[PDB]
């Protein structure tokens, strides 16, 4: 459909393209946190490390309100 | 562009929405990278840990891959 001046299918089309884009990123953030809580990281003048019991809270929240975020721009659009 | 069953159009569309959507994950990737590798947090059970001098690394190459995984799907629908 189209709001306006953008109009965007993969058809039927405005809802879908844009629930696929929210499933795949909430799934790679999910995804990117489990091997990140696992890991602890180190490679050149940068070090990185995360570990849990479980609530993979910061990263993931920000993402999925950027993503979110980023969807409300879409249906504007 | 429309590679099918999908078209997608902000007007004039093509290159332009693409390349919106790089440079804002690219932004967005830069911004959790400086306040975070900075930071150490805890937060409930689960603790994120980030110590920086140069580079930004695994966290940026990651978020790069899925920025072009976008584009690839989008070139290809």
């Amino acid at each position: 459909v189209s709001r306006t001046p953008m109009k965007v299918k993969v058809g039927p089309s405005s809802v879908w393209f844009v629930s696929l884009f929210i499933g795949l990123m909430l799934i790679g953030l999910i995804w990117l946190m489990v091997f990140q809580l696992a890991a602890i990281g180190s490679q050149a003048p940068t070090a990185l490390n995360w570990m849990a019991q479980l609530g993979p809270w910061n990263y993931a929240i920000a993402f999925a309100f950027m993503i979110t975020g980023l969807l409300l721009t879409m249906r504007w659009h």
